This record gives C-alpha cells, structure tokens and sequence, in this order.
C-alpha cells in the first residue's frame, strides 16, 4: 500500500475545509497528495517540504486526464483517501473511477470526505419536498451500486444520490446547516440513514490549532498578518455587504455606488432606520467585482475598514473571526451565518426579485425563514429606504 490523499474543489467551501484537514496532517511530509483545486493555489514555501506533492486541474465540474499521469507514478497497491464537494460529487468522482477500472486489482478507494458546496444542497433538497424520501434512498444505493461496477451515470434522484455513498465506502459528511436535516420532516429517513456519518463545520477548528498549525493555515488561505490585524480588537464588529450594480434605471456604476453609501448610512448613522449603534467598529466587504465602485465607497465613508477581496466570508467563518453583526445588501452568504449576526438584509431590484414578496420567495430565504434564522421584519426591498 501507498495512501494517497486526494483534495477535489471546483468551489469554494469545500476547499477551505479539505485546506484545514491538510493542515491537521501537515506534519506528515510523507504521504502524497493531489490537489485539484479550482480557486487555491498553494504557495511555493509550503510546498517544497512535500516531497510527494501534486496539482491537478478542475475543467467541466472534473478533474483532467492529467490526473492518470500523476497516479501513473505510483505502481504499488493503493488506497485512495478523497475528499470532495457534496453537489458535485459524481462528477468529480468519475474520473478515479475510471482510473480504478484501468487497474481494477491495485487500486480500492479507502474512504470519502464530503463538504458542501453552499446553499447548492439545500437549494436542492428543498426542492425534493414532496417525494417518498425512505424509497428515493433504496433506490439511489442500487444505482450507486450499479454506477460503481460499471461507470454508467443513471440515478432517478441525483440530488439525493448525494447522500447513499456510505452503502459503498467509509464516509464523513460535513454540513453547513446540521438543522436542516434535523428540522425538516420529509428529510427525517435521511437524517436517520445518515446518523452518526455527519457533523456540521466547524469554524472552531482554528482556533484549537496550535500557533504554528494557525500559521499554516492562513498562509495556505492567502490571509497575511496585517490583513489579520484588522480584526484584532476587542472592540465588536459590524460587516457591510457590498455589491455592484442591479436594475435601477441607469448603467452609470457611480449610481450603484452612491446608494450603497445610502444603504450604509443607514446602518452607521444614528438616524438611519437601522442604526446599530456606537458600539460597532465598522467594515466593508464588497464585492470582489465591485471595482471603482467599492473606491467610491471607501472614498466617501467616514471611520470604516475595507477587508481585501482576497478575504471571504468563507474564509472569516474558517478562521473563527466572524464579526458580531453583518448586513448589508443580500446574497447567499447569509446562509452560513449564525442567526445571532445578522442584522438586516437589503435585497435589490434584478430579473427575479422586484419587491419584498419576491425577496421572501428566493430559494434560501425560504429555508433561513423556516429554520427561524431571520424574520421578515430583517428582509428589506432596497426601495423602502430614503435618502439621507
């Protein structure tokens, strides 16, 4: 046996998680890695103490045929450690699968990680609601089963698919919303099916590390120490959410920008509709498009911190450094929050969200209302605010 760890991300999420597990066995120099990422690379100073380490590339929601190359140095009996996202794991399965049948006595997958994407999967369960959960399940594991022995992709219920790979292989599941599962009823023979394969992610993980592990880890995420400096007060924290232009009558960005500042008064004013309060330090996060106009916002807010685009909320969460409170302009980061921070969130006008009622209809906003972790007075339609 050799052991290979395989780390497959085309997003976001799962990366940052599969970073951490990497980091957790960092001291181990010896077993090799592959590393398939779509949006991290690692830097040079942390890879040439690896002396089995590789990169392969993510095309289509897969890795390439390159990745035959790398496991083609390997001619010993191997056992495959992965890790992959939930939403897309067939998908970046099937080429290991593929591989395995080209040497079908010498290489056996020992286990499975899996990570969630984002709201992808819940997006996706929800809209599963009204099916026979117990049957999709037996069904999706006969599939697997098939799909396993000869690499035919045919699964009456691909969502649900998702979740049937313990019938197969040892298998941990790492979930943004652990209340989901356990809240939501239809899903009930899901949750019992899955018990004891599953926790939710843990933001607390950094914090255990030791300094050193610490170090690793922001250096593999890109965050340096006076970015990390930023944060480091005692003082409690609000997050703007920025964005970048929506369907308000006009192409000219400075518009756009002009009625974040408004938005955001709203929230840092003592006048505003929903002032916060003296006691935050206030950040921006803008949007990492938001170009000249996130310059004209910084450019015109008094007292406030810019976090780097390089920085995410992801990336916040991963390394326990959420603030007290974030609102802000809408998106699906929302999801991940603790409902705890979040204060309000302003939705804009785009081709499906027009006004509140269809702001409370949007996909995860459904599920955020039903698990309790906002109410309807925290929704806002960008229209409803003055100007100050």
């Amino acid at each position: 046996s050799k052991t290979i760890t395989i780390y497959l991300d085309h997003a976001s999420l799962p990366t940052l998680n599969q970073l951490m597990h990497f980091t957790k066995e960092s001291e181990d120099k010896e077993t090799a890695r592959i590393f398939g990422f779509s949006r991290f690379k690692l830097p040079e100073k942390i890879t040439e103490q690896y002396n089995n380490i590789h990169f392969v590339e993510i095309k289509n929601n897969r890795p390439t045929e390159d990745i035959f190359t790398i496991l083609d140095q390997y001619p010993e009996k191997l056992e495959l450690d992965l890790h992959l996202n939930i939403a897309h794991s067939i998908q970046l399965f099937h080429p290991i699968l593929q591989y395995r049948f080209k040497h079908p006595d010498r290489i056996s997958i020992k286990s499975l990680n899996l990570y969630d994407d984002g709201t992808m999967e819940y997006v996706d369960l929800e809209k599963e609601e009204n099916k026979d959960i117990k049957s999709a399940i037996k069904k999706a594991e006969k599939q697997l089963s098939d799909y396993l022995l000869t690499g035919k992709i045919n699964f009456d219920n691909p969502t649900l698919a998702r979740y049937v790979w313990q019938s197969q292989y040892p298998v941990k599941y790492h979930f943004l919303s652990t209340e989901y599962f356990e809240k939501a009823e239809f899903l009930q023979p899901l949750k019992t099916y899955l018990a004891g394969k599953y926790q939710k992610m843990d933001w607390s993980a950094y914090e255990k590390l030791s300094p050193e592990q610490q170090t690793f880890y922001l250096k593999l995420v890109g965050f340096s120490d006076e970015t990390k400096q930023l944060f480091h007060t005692e003082q409690t924290k609000f997050i703007f959410t920025g964005t970048t232009t929506w369907e308000g009558n006009t192409d000219i960005r400075e518009y756009y920008a002009k009625q974040q500042l408004n938005l955001l008064k709203h929230f840092t004013h003592s006048e505003g509709d929903l002032f916060i309060g003296d006691q935050y330090k206030i950040y921006f996060k803008g949007h990492p498009r938001g170009g000249d106009i996130n310059d004209y916002i910084l450019k015109h807010a008094k007292d406030i911190t810019n976090i780097p685009a390089n920085i995410s909320f992801e990336i916040l969460m991963m390394t326990g450094l959420l603030p007290d409170k974030v609102g802000g302009v809408a998106s699906s980061l929302y999801f991940s929050l603790p409902k705890e921070k979040i204060s309000h969130i302003i939705f804009t006008s785009n081709k499906k969200i027009k006004n509140k009622e269809d702001a409370l209809n949007d996909p995860y906003v459904r599920v955020m209302l039903r698990l309790g972790m906002i109410d309807k007075s925290q929704i806002i339609f960008w229209d409803s605010l003055k100007q100050l």
